[PDB]
This record gives C-alpha cells, sequence and structure tokens, in this order.
C-alpha cells in the first residue's frame, strides 16, 4: 500500500 | 500538513 | 507502494 | 509541509 | 515505489 | 516543504 | 523507484 | 524545499 500525506 | 506513517 | 508528501 | 515516513 | 515530496 | 522518508 | 523532491 | 529520502 502507499503511505501518502497532504 | 498531515504526519503520517506507514 | 510509493511514499508521497505535499 | 507533510511528514510522511514509509 | 517511488518516494516523493512536494 | 515536505519531509518524506521511504 | 525514483527518489524526487521539488 | 521539500526534504526526500529513499
Amino acid at each position: 500500500g502507499a503511505v501518502v500525506g497532504g
């Protein structure tokens, strides 16, 4: 799974 | 900003 | 998975 | 800015 | 996976 | 700026 | 994977 | 600027 922060 | 760890 | 921060 | 670790 | 920060 | 580690 | 910062 | 490590 991708790990994404915005 | 979000703080995200995976 | 990609790891991406914006 | 987001702080992201994977 | 790519690791990308912007 | 984002801070990102993978 | 590429590692990219902007 | 982003700070990015892969």
